[PDB]
């Protein structure tokens, strides 16, 4: 069904816009594995994330067509939908480039 089109280790984030901080993703802070998965009979993807630890799903995501993905810093990256504000704070340069290699392709293909 879907096709995982990379893996990155990042430290996953929500914006609090009421508090006006960054809080970790699913309510605790540690690193996960986030894939950006292929559904290729619809040509849709979404971003999925576990936390290594225990396999919590921290994001769980649609990308829409048009996304602007902001690439902050070479380690820190982040987008928008309609609610929420996501980053994921990568643990190198390797997978910040791993994924956004990814998500362009996404938005190329999209
Ligand atoms: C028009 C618009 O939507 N603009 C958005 C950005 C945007 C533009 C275009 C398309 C989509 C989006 Cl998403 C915006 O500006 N946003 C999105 C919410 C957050 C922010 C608003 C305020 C704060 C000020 C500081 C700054 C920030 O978060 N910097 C990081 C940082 O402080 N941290 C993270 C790492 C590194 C830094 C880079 C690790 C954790 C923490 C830390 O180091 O402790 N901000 C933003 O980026």
């Amino acid at each position: 069904s879907e096709q995982s089109i990379c893996q990155a280790r990042a430290a996953v984030m929500v914006y609090d816009d009421a508090n006006k901080k960054w809080v970790p993703a699913g309510g605790s802070t540690g690193f996960s594995r986030v894939h950006i998965y292929h559904h290729t009979g619809n040509n849709t993807f979404r971003v999925v994330g576990r936390k290594i630890q225990d396999h919590q799903v921290v994001i769980n995501c649609a990308i829409p067509k048009g996304l602007k993905y902001n690439q902050a810093t070479q380690t820190f990256h982040q987008w928008r939908d309609a609610r929420q504000v996501y980053g994921l704070n990568f643990g190198s340069k390797e997978d910040a480039n791993v994924f956004a290699s990814a998500m362009m392709h996404a938005l190329e293909v999209l």
